[PDB]
């Protein structure tokens, strides 16, 4: 019943549920507003701006907004009144003064936030764009920018925008798409529609949500796409005039442009002036507006973008009809990245496996790659979720995938987004302007998982649990709220000894190494109890943040630490300095494999696991072509650094091992290596415990892992070699599936030199991704700050061409 009237409610706050008609800003898209809502609340007469004539003149409530004596005070003056009848400047045009402090009218407690955020506007759109955004310019140089922000992936509208209010993962907050379907629920969630309406989908908490739990006040977040941007201003202003107990202070504009234009002209379409004009005027409007109120110099403001545009064209599809036989058996979640699930979900003829085989590397310039989504890059983290289909297909920038010619015939568009993350088009933007965040300060390019935490911070609020890394933009900020602390190790090491006899170990293992002092013999001793430890273990040992029993080992050339559960080192630890020499397996020692005297017979591998697994190899952790001498060889050769390994991946490791770490310490002036096994079976993204291991050597306790991590770190004034590092340090870290097949690299019949690096950079990761897989805590003594070393674990290197 529409009945009622929203004379005196326009814009109201709380929520009233039907039958009483309501008159906030969402009413529209539930179609419940009172039928006097576009009268009362929607006025445009004379438009938006003053006129010298309107200075001055008698109030009429019919007016968009008012140019009278009395408006200040009312809180609905057009934002150019004061510009206009008062002789005052825009803000834009006034000089760039560092906020020292807040400065606030009387009964502001806090600093409002106001998080402007911008559909699809591209991070060089900054640039490329600043000669015709002079307000959006000012706001980015004056205050704390990136050169961009990285989206999270699928770079989608709703996964985006969902993820900046929420700090989580698409996987985790559940909107894994801008459609997707829920095998539960059995229901699909549309941006048309009343599905994307109910509260099932949503998960995690949001920052409004936060903010209200807590006692903060928030405007709404979301805005009908009928409510004009200038009336979308004018409502945070008027909101921003309410008495103390009622004022939120948290607000959210959200801009349909550039991304509305970007779709139909494409990023750079001449036709992309207009919009970005037009954004930066809105912002004017809110700076100016807030001048009035005189908060220019009290509020904190976000300008941020949910993702970036790629140009992308009906000719630029790719059909499965053209791979597959069978494309009326399947569903396709289609175009800038391919979703695949049964047609009919109960049925078993349906092979998941031949699918796959059908779209692997069938045409030579194939325009998207399958993957079982457990076998995606795991810096995308997008597996964790039902409504995420058990196939999927990443699809090259600039291309679409769709199932049939028809589907896509029965072309209107230029640009597109969705995209892997790390695509530079995709990139975003982020600019923080006010008392809190920092002056005249670029910082470097952060993913938008990590605007959470500092939004809540902002506001004085607790945040929920989330993927961010709570410190790492402290750097942003001119006062903390937050100082991180390194948690607490829960497992200490064992430091064993020599302690058995070679006899004792049945491990069906065998080497050529009996052959061979006062000086040779006192020196070996010192390397197994820890004298070339500072020069291998550079950052302190990883501290374990689970309850676990392990070994530190030491030996001349590596460090590692040993568990006894898992019969392997959980990390692996070596330098190679810019000088070392890369050397071969002797021939006698090809297959050496030697009981480790530390260790007993019961916590070891044996070779007879490895010999009856036709399947499984096995590798070393710490590489044997690495080795500082033939005697120091021996230790590479130890049962306590083997790992298994398929064949198929022993060629990626073997060439990691043999030629890339040389090269990396040759370009990098020495790096620092922490290698380990992953084990993630449920593709949670962290650690599995020893009861959710699917996979053993056959007949064996040995676990397989299903991945394998290095951690590379050098000094980043690479004048200073790793292991003499006065300063900052630099990071590239990898996450590379250990599988047992090479489908993913089409080119790999080819020489590893061909192929081994690519797949490598595809599967690039961040240290702090490496923690959650493996419950390790790294860098824990540096000479580095804590907040600096946080920063460091969220970098990702990402491959791609300069910005
Ligand atoms: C990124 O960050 C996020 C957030 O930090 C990380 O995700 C967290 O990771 C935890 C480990 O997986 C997980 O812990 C679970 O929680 C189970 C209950 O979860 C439900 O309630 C959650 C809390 O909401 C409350 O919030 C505040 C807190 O004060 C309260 O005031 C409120 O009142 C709320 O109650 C809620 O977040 C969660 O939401 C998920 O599910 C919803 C649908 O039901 C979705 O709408 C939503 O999107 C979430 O969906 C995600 O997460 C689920 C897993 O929860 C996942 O399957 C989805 O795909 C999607 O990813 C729920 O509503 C709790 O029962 C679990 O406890 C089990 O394990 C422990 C381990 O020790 C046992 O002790 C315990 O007995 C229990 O085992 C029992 O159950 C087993 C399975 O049924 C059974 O086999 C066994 O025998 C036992 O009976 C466990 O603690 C968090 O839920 C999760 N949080 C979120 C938001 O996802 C994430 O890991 C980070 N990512 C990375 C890579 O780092
Ligand atoms: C960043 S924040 O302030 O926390 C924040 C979080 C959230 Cl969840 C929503 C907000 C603010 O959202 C809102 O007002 N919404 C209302 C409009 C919706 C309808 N949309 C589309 O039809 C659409 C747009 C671009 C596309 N490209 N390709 N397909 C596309 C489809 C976009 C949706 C955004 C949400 C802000
Ligand atoms: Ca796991
Ligand atoms: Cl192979
Ligand atoms: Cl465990
Ligand atoms: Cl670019
Ligand atoms: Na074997
Ligand atoms: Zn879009």
């Amino acid at each position: 019943a529409t009945s009622g009237s929203c004379k005196g409610r326009c814009f109201e706050l709380q929520e009233v549920g039907p039958p009483d008609c309501r008159c906030d800003n969402l009413c529209k898209s539930y179609s419940s507003c009172c039928h006097d809502f576009d009268e009362l609340c929607l006025k445009t007469a004379r438009g938006w701006e003053c006129t010298k004539d309107r200075c001055g003149e008698v109030r009429n409530e019919e007016n968009a907004c008012h140019c009278s004596e009395d408006c200040l005070s009312r809180g609905d003056c057009c934002t150019n009144y004061q510009v206009v009848c008062k002789g005052e400047s825009h803000w834009v045009d006034d000089d760039c003064e560092e906020i020292k402090v807040p400065e606030c009218p009387a009964g502001f407690v806090r600093p409002p936030l106001i998080i402007f955020s911008v559909d699809g506007f591209r991070a060089s759109y900054m640039k490329k764009g600043s000669k015709v955004m002079p307000n959006i310019e000012k706001l980015r140089s004056c205050g704390t920018h990136a050169p961009y922000m990285r989206p999270v992936y699928p770079t989608k509208t709703f996964p985006n925008l969902y993820t900046l209010a929420t700090g989580l993962y698409p996987e985790s907050h559940g909107i894994v798409g801008n459609s997707m379907y829920d095998p539960v629920f059995d229901a699909s969630f549309h941006l048309r529609g009343r599905e994307k309406f109910n509260h099932r989908w949503w998960g995690g908490q949001p920052l409004w949500i936060t903010a209200t739990k807590q006692g903060v006040r928030a405007g709404t977040f979301f805005w009908s796409v009928s409510i004009p941007h200038e009336r979308r201003i004018l409502t945070i202003l008027q909101w921003l005039s309410l008495p103390d107990n009622e004022r939120p202070s948290v607000y959210a504009f959200y801009s349909e442009q550039p991304d509305f234009s970007g779709h139909k002209y494409g990023p750079f379409g001449p036709e992309m002036t207009n919009p970005l004009r037009e954004i930066d005027k809105t912002v004017g409007q809110l700076m100016d507006g807030l001048k009035q109120l005189r908060l220019h110099r009290c509020v904190n403001v976000i300008f941020v973008g949910d993702h970036g545009m790629e140009d992308v064209t009906c000719d630029r599809t790719e059909f499965l009809s053209n791979y597959l036989t069978n494309v009326d058996d399947i569903t396709l979640v289609p175009g800038t990245l391919g979703r695949i699930r049964a047609k009919s979900i109960n049925n078993s003829k349906y092979d998941p496996k031949t699918i796959i085989a059908a779209l692997t590397c069938k045409k030579p310039d194939q325009h998207f790659k399958p993957y079982m989504k457990q076998h995606l890059p795991k810096r995308l983290h997008y597996a964790n979720n039902r409504r995420i289909e058990d196939i999927h297909l990443l699809v090259d920038r600039r291309w679409h995938v769709a199932r049939k010619p028809l589907d896509v015939y029965k072309c209107f568009f230029q640009g597109d987004h969705g995209f892997d993350n790390k695509v530079n088009s995709m990139q975003t933007v982020f600019v923080g302007y006010g008392p809190t965040f920092k002056y005249r300060t670029k910082v470097p390019p952060f993913e938008n998982i990590e605007l959470y935490n500092v939004m809540c911070d902002l506001l004085g609020l607790k945040p929920a649990p989330n993927n961010g890394t709570h410190g790492s933009l402290n750097h942003l900020l001119r006062t903390n709220t937050f100082r991180p602390t390194m948690p607490d190790e829960v497992s200490r090491p064992n430091y064993p000894g020599i302690m058995y006899l070679q006899s004792e170990f049945d491990l069906g293992c065998t080497c050529d190494d009996k052959v061979e002092n006062k000086l040779e013999e006192l020196n070996k001793r010192l390397h197994t109890k820890g004298s070339t430890k500072e020069r291998h273990l550079l950052y302190g040992r990883p501290a374990v943040l689970y309850r676990t029993s392990y070994d530190i080992l030491y030996h001349t050339d590596f460090e590692s630490g040993y568990s006894e559960i898992f019969l392997m080192p959980l990390w692996t630890s070596y330098t190679i300095s810019k000088q070392a020499e890369v050397s071969s397996i002797p021939e006698h020692l090809t297959n050496c494999v030697r009981p480790d005297v530390r260790v007993s017979p019961g916590f070891s591998q044996n070779c007879l696991a490895y010999k009856n697994d036709k399947q499984m190899s096995y590798g070393f952790l710490f590489p044997p072509y690495l080795s500082s001498s033939p005697e120091a060889k021996y230790d590479a050769f130890l049962v306590t650094n083997m790992v298994p390994m398929y064949p198929a991946f022993k060629r990626v490791w073997a060439y990691f091992q043999r030629v890339l770490v040389k090269k990396y310490a040759s370009e990098r002036n020495g790096v620092n290596v922490i290698s380990g096994p992953i084990f993630d079976y449920n593709y949670d993204g962290l650690r599995d415990t020893e009861d959710e291991i699917k996979q053993y050597v056959e007949g064996s306790s040995i676990p397989v892992p299903t991945h394998y991590y290095s951690i590379i770190t050098s000094c980043l004034d690479f004048t200073q070699p790793a292991d003499k590092c006065d300063g900052p340090l630099s990071v590239s870290s990898f996450i590379l599936p250990h599988r047992p097949d090479n489908d993913e690299s089409c080119n790999s019949s080819e020489d590893e030199s061909k192929w081994v690096e690519e797949l490598m950079k595809m599967h690039t990761a961040r240290v702090r991704d490496i923690e959650h897989l493996t419950g390790l805590d790294f860098y824990r003594k540096t000479s580095r700050s804590y907040s600096e070393i946080l920063t460091l674990k969220t970098y990702l290197h990402t491959y791609e061409s300069e910005i």
